[PDB]
């Protein structure tokens, strides 16, 4: 058979080879004596240059430009701007290239179906922490766009010699406070625990509600980050009620619209973008299963059990189970009253095996975590869990950065 | 450099050094991760692979040094020097089918491991006499509900010869009737067991529940077949605590899980037939083999009796069915006092045996996949543990279909 990895479809007996693999540069967390795929975390010069080449080749690919004249001026370019500068700078074609291909790049995002269709802002000429809060506003409203919600990125200048770095210290745009109590409990999101306790010390005044919208805590190269506050009109939220129990509307529960992660890395041709916050919409288990239902999370599963009545007591009753079913069908009655986009798991895992078939023809594989695929109810009840999946690392890429604290 | 490993619930951290015992390549490499594969793509080996296991043995009776362990190593060097191979003692093979169980990565039930009986049947010479110790393991297993793990070891292989085979890959399992148009009755993953069951004699039925004969295989012979006497086969009825109509809907499930395919090695030694068999956990039967789209496939089916919108994902209608189902099965299982366990006790007991092996060997190899149960993964706690993969010996494998 053929020398590449042979991926099996357990559902369909289909088989593929994964041919793209080839093209990983980069190393993950796994050897031939053992697999550490299920970790969470895993473990310039001239290095910078072939990261530079390599790009701008997938850059004069994408638009059949290879080999050509316009192809090599522009690695010439690129090297000189090198030599003289230590670094370089990306035309507004290939950052907006770049951060597509990362998208579709990353293992662990089962939306990328959707991968060709993102705005791309240009915040590469912003200078200071109050600039980043007006192109922030602007991601927030375009993205939101009242509840028709639109895929977007916006880009900060990126990493430089010496020089500090632009970042966002929250992980996401939206975040709810997580207040610790006496009692060593937590009122609010305790995800967000030491996040809020930052603001703090820069300066905020905390509320104490279980859904207090926290303020950005923005970071201009060699300055503090400083505060600030979004303003409530901007940020779409959505109040959950279930379609057959009254009672759910009474838990005041509620979500908001736009996911918009803020503490990742873009990688593009070795240049590295710190502060590149990038929106897309929910897929109802992310809210419905881990952000409610996960112990070290809101933890609401038992109090849902009890309101329907379920006995708690023993396992088998499988009154987690039913519990979780009806705040996921919450989630999603909810956000579809309120006009909101949002996708359920069957819906998003059959729109990702679509993806799957797209990129065998356009690239010969696609990288994919099974793990984070699968979704966290109902795995089986999906066909990605029927689906092996090869895992690896492409540049342009989003990464992992540590916390700027 | 050892493996960091992060539970993510608890904040906690474990190092894995266990995994530098591994003498087996796995499928991954630094280049690319083939973790959610299903399959893998002399006598001086003998010989260490032999020791090694003696050595493992004789550490877990403390006589690890002992003239006993000295003249048992010579006896194995004679053997194999002299013959190319060599034979176990009972207790050593004993210890050596727990030590696979225990080492199996893709078991949640493992807890259990050192709780096992083994029946040896290396005296084995004929198919007949397969059947009449598969007979005997059935019955001692099923105890009349009060389920019990077991294993049943038939001769090893040996290079002049072909193998000890059982065809079956489970000792019950229900026919699969292939339709002139392509479709399947009864359980689409046994189409081809049934056919090789009716090429070589047997009289098919036309259920949705035909249990299987057994086609067992003496070394070098066409296979026999041999039909399981009905009062040893328990099943379970299908009903559900609050929906009437469901009892209706005719399914049912067998108690023992006894898997008949896989080959256990043990010192470099291979047996390849070696069922074994525990009790199920109630996601095996509810969630995957009644409701996969290549098995009975019946979620359908009973969300149209539970009068739940069909036409549309966000209904989460499958959501609801499954769960439903998977709650007959507990409920039916019980009713009939009949060894269960549920997919919540089944990966607490899981955790209980990490932290088992954290603190008796520094590790232990766990293939997350698999153990993180196909409905409500985040719901256990295995979801948000890490786990790292790797191949000790004794080990089960994966061998050839015989045919
Ligand atoms: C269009 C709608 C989209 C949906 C429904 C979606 C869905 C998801 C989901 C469910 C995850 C796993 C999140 C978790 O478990 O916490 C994820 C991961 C991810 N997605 Fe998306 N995605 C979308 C758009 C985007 C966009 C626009 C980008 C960036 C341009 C993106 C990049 C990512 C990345 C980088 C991850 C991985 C995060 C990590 O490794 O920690 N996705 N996606
Ligand atoms: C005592 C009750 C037991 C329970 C509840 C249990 C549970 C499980 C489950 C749910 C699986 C996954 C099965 C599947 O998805 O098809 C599994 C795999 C496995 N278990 Fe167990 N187990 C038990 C006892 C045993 C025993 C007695 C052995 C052998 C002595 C064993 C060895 C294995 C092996 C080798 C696998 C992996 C099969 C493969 O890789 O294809 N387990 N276990
Ligand atoms: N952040 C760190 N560690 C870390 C700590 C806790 C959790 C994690 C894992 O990150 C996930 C949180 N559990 C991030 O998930 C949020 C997320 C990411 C991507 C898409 C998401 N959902 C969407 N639907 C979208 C967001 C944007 C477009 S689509 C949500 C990582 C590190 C610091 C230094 C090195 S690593
Ligand atoms: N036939 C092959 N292997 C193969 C083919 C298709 C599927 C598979 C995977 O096997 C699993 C079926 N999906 C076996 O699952 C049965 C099983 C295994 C272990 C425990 C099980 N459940 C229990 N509760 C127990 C059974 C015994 C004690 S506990 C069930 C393996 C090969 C082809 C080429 C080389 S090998
Ligand atoms: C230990 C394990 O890797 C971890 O809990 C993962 C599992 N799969 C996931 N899948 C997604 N989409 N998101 C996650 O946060 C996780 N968590
Ligand atoms: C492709 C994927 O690895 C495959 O569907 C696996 C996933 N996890 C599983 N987990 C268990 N316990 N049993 C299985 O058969 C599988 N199948
Ligand atoms: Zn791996």
């Amino acid at each position: 058979g053929p020398k590449f990895p042979r991926v099996k479809n357990w559902e369909l007996g289909s088989i593929t080879y994964d041919t793209l693999c080839a093209q990983s540069q980069q190393d993950g967390p796994c050897t031939p004596r053992r697999c550490l795929g299920s970790l969470v975390l895993p473990r310039p010069a001239e290095q910078l240059l072939s990261q530079a080449r390599d790009f701008i080749n997938q850059y004069y690919s994408s638009i059949k430009r290879s080999g050509s004249q316009a192809h090599e001026e522009r690695l010439q370019e690129v090297e000189a701007e090198v030599a003289s500068t230590g670094t370089y700078h990306l035309r507004e074609s290939e950052l907006v290239f770049g951060a597509k291909q990362a998208w579709r790049n990353a293992p662990r995002c089962v939306g990328r179906i959707q991968w060709g269709k993102l705005q791309v802002f240009d915040a590469r000429d912003c200078s200071s922490a109050q600039e980043m809060f007006t192109y922030i506003c602007n991601h927030i409203k375009y993205a939101t766009n009242r509840g028709n919600l639109r895929s977007a990125i916006t880009v900060f200048p990126q990493r430089a010699p010496g020089r500090g770095d632009f970042r966002i210290w929250n992980s996401q745009l939206v975040r709810y406070a997580g207040y610790r109590q006496q009692d060593g409990s937590v009122r609010g999101d305790p995800a967000n625990v030491e996040i809020t306790e930052l603001c703090i010390q820069h300066g905020w005044t905390p509320g104490n509600g279980r859904f207090d919208v926290l303020p950005l805590l923005l970071q201009a190269p060699d300055e503090a980050p400083e505060l600030f506050v979004l303003p409530p009109e901007l940020v779409l939220e959505v109040p959950l009620e279930h379609p057959t129990l009254e009672w759910f509307a009474a838990l005041g529960l509620r979500w908001y619209a736009l996911p918009a992660v803020s503490n990742m890395l873009l990688e593009i041709g070795g240049l590295e973008f710190s502060a590149a916050p990038f929106s897309g919409w929910y897929m109802s288990t992310e809210i419905g299963t881990r952000n409610l239902c996960d112990p070290h999370r809101y933890n609401i599963l038992e109090d849902v059990a009890v309101c329907m009545d379920l006995d708690t007591r023993t396992t088998s009753s499988l009154w987690k189970d039913k519990a979780a079913v009806e705040i996921n069908l919450a989630v999603l009655h909810s956000f579809q009253l309120a006009k909101v986009t949002i996708v359920d798991h069957h819906a998003a895992t059959v729109s990702f095996m679509k993806h799957l078939d797209n990129e065998q023809k356009a690239r010969g594989g696609c990288p994919a975590d099974w793990a984070w695929i699968v979704p966290p109810i109902s795995g089986s009840l999906t066909p990605v869990f029927h689906q092996e999946m090869v895992n690896y690392i492409l540049s342009p890429a989003f990464r992992y950065q540590p916390d700027p604290w």
